[PDB]
């Protein structure tokens, strides 16, 4: 039984890392145009298609399989999915693509219980990203493990808002307090990452990339042991939630102080810790390709009091310091620019515990 | 300017490939029993002197030819060395003895930049190896290139450890350990094998056939351009290594599984990426008697994206397949049974490239 996982929490026992070997930059479409930041528009579409700067890569590399070492010496099994050249371009009878990378196991796999279940995606160049994770699966189902693939989805036109208002204009927060993005409901899709475990309570949330119907999907392919609920935040372009509200122990979450919980009162109400991290201090030359600043509160649980916090970010460490929460620091500023901090570049695959309700 | 050449990987343009002809079996002395496997010393005791199996030659001489065709049709100039009888026998102040062959040129030539260096090598019945290439290196020097030969050894009786437990003990991990061999530090000697390219940086082993006197002998001779720095490996029977630790492009290296490197961090550090090939899949009745199943690793690459690779080893073909590497398929089955894949059956002259540091 070596999958069993059943929250954020619990006795970290085996994981899965990323990988950032030959990360491509993704061809520069509507979905990919609606999470990148202005600043770096020039940037994908000069280099879509081709591999993420080599120079950093190698800086990435490095960070990566030192953090690996950490993960043995705290006596975590790490396993890594294969290496793959994404540059390669494939073809489905409704569209045409490169690849992105391996490098967030967060993104693609989830782990309920004793099954893992691969995410649809909703980006092209994310389409073939689960052939990275076939050899490490196999073996966990060889052993035991469920193994559940939600619906691959077409990702044809009709999949995509082609006219979103991507360009700078900010009702995206309009649309967005509509629920409604770039991706459509045409068919169901989603990435793992928008969904965070609490035993027998996931939230997700509706963003650029999941919709209402993969979410669907998941609760009723989960009931009737598990409830997945759907909460919201003041967020422009979300893109997965554990950076928004990352679930840190029973009962005790951080909400990122620049997107609020509509539904804070819930958890309120349920007489849960909300923890609001200091702002990061990354600097705004460093380039974040793939997401915001905020990767400093994606932090990695090893269990209640051992977090796996970035090195350059004192005030987050300060703070799970006053909590009673033992800080081990590893620099990942580099792997930071492909789009993901510790929570992002793993999947925990077994943590030592119990299914159980925190939410009463 | 015919020679020049930084690394392994650049775009290979003049090629030597050896010759599997009047090869002899070497006598049974004790550096060549320390490299011998149990199984063939029958073989040797009563086959040495003489030329290997006539029959077996002339599948390998068909196999290194038609190598010899798809170099050329790959666009690579092909030099091959003259045609000796390696069985008469010659006689120094300090040894008599008969040849061995001129099949790897690996094993005695290296190109650092523009300049092409004999080895000393190690083994009695090599002494005179050089001579097979003396018509192929005036040219190049009439051309322009440098030309080198480190100091050739005496090979007298207080070279070779006479007592070293090649009886079988496996504590030759022990001495090795302690960087202790059959070749002992009497006067410097070495194979060129032992060394592998990376532009300003060149890694060395200490091994059965390269001493320490060696390794600074070379690494005295290329200072202050080239670094020369020694590894070692989990292996009681270290002789190259390039079926150990092959260096396939900047920042990738191939790790043999059965022999890990106890320096492998310097290279986890440096964001290189280290991947480890599949099994051989030869079987165990075909007669390797100078190497061991390895050789499906010895892989020689025409460019960082176009590698030559044993038609039989399929698993390992795949792995190259996966991350975006043509192989070029080639069957040296019998060839292999003399001891080497095809870096070893050729020395690189000429690659397209400058001088770089990969290493940081």
């Amino acid at each position: 039984c070596p999958v069993s996982s059943y929250n954020e929490w619990d006795p970290l026992e085996e994981v899965i890392v990323g990988r950032a070997e030959n990360a491509c930059v993704p061809p520069f479409t509507i979905e990919v145009k609606a999470n990148t930041y202005e600043k770096y528009w020039p940037f994908y579409q000069k280099q879509g298609g081709h591999y993420f700067p080599k120079d950093h890569l190698k800086k990435a590399v490095a960070e990566i399989e030192e953090m690996c070492n950490i993960l043995k010496t705290e006596g975590v099994t790490v396993r890594r999915p294969d290496p793959i050249d994404w540059s390669l371009k494939y073809k489905t009878p409704d569209f045409e693509s490169t690849g992105l990378y391996s490098a967030m196991p967060r993104d693609i796999l989830i782990v309920v219980g004793n099954e893992i279940i691969e995410a649809p995606m909703a980006w092209r160049s994310r389409f073939f990203e689960y052939r990275a994770y076939r050899s490490i699966i196999k073996d966990y189902f060889h052993r035991g493990a469920k193994w559940t693939t939600a619906p691959k989805p077409t990702m044809a036109d009709e999949l995509y808002n082609q006219d979103y208002p991507i360009h700078s204009v900010e009702d995206r927060h309009k649309l967005a307090a509509q629920g409604k993005f770039v991706t459509t409901e045409f068919e169901p899709c989603f990435d793992a990452a928008d969904f965070i475990r609490a035993g027998r309570d996931i939230f997700a949330q509706r963003s650029q990339v999941t919709n209402y119907l993969g979410i669907e999907w998941m609760r009723r392919h989960l009931a009737p042991d598990y409830r997945v609920h759907i909460i919201s935040f003041k967020d422009p372009n979300p893109m997965h939630i554990d950076a928004t509200f990352n679930i840190i122990g029973p009962g005790i979450v951080l909400s990122n102080p620049d997107r609020p919980c509509h539904q804070i009162d819930l958890f309120k109400k349920a007489g849960w810790t909300i923890i609001t991290p200091p702002t990061p201090i990354i600097p705004d030359d460093h380039p974040l390709w793939m997401s915001s600043k905020w990767l400093s509160m994606n932090v990695l649980m090893l269990d209640e009091k051992r977090v796996m916090v970035d090195a350059n970010e004192v005030p987050i460490q300060k703070m799970f310091e006053k909590l009673g929460i033992t800080t081990i620091k590893v620099n990942i500023r580099n792997a930071n620019s492909l789009g993901g901090g510790f929570h992002c570049w793993t999947c925990d695959v077994r943590r030592r515990g119990t299914l159980q309700s925190y939410l009463d």
